């Protein structure tokens, strides 16, 4: 088989479990909220790398989060293209409730590996990346 | 870091290279065409697992491939819901031209691992799957 083919299978199974347990928060949405909480006021262009997204995908997703009162943003006075992102009080509640759920979904797959197998799996993924 | 987080990073980098080299054929589209060529006349419901897709995603994608003369389908006379999928002559040409391109994109990431690291990476992904 192809290694990237079975990776799609493992990823699809992970997405299927994640969607069932967290119907209103996908993994890219969850990663965006986690990165904002790790660095309140993070610049939106830096949030692209921190949450593994794109400029267009993040701008769309942040606009929906903003419209639902979960995300607050400010602008650079010298360049309104630059924006800084914060979690609202409701956003902190949504993220705090999702963290134990998301951790349990990861544990369903990672828990099948030993501690040495988990630490090494992280080494191989990092070795393949650019 | 989270193992499934870095997996998104590695997957996003792989998709970015794949989109640049194969602008008109994504990896799910490529996997569907590969599975049809491996089993000509495969039932559409079996193509879901063989290509790592869903019933709705595959039906949408096969309809577009059919409209572009790349995919040919027949129906069960006792149940028109069941369909069997073939590659057309143009579909075989599109897939044959994409295989060396897609293999080189995989090699960009897998080639950074030794043969033992590649064989073992496949073991860990299989161990995590349901």
């Amino acid at each position: 088989n192809k290694a990237f083919h079975q990776l799609r299978q493992l990823f699809q199974q992970h997405t299927a479990r994640w969607q069932h347990e967290l119907p209103d928060l996908t993994k890219p949405q969850y990663a965006v909220m986690r990165a904002i909480a790790d660095k309140p006021g993070i610049e939106q262009v830096a949030l692209i790398e921190a949450a593994v997204s794109t400029k267009a995908t993040l701008a769309e997703m942040l606009a929906r989060m903003e419209n639902r009162g979960l995300v607050r943003r400010e602008h650079d006075a010298a360049d309104k293209r630059r924006r800084f992102v914060w979690l609202t009080a409701e956003g902190e509640k949504v993220l705090a409730a999702a963290i134990p759920i998301g951790d349990s979904v990861d544990e369903e797959f990672l828990g099948r590996l030993s501690a040495e197998e988990q630490e090494l799996f992280m080494q191989l993924v990092r070795k393949m990346m650019n």
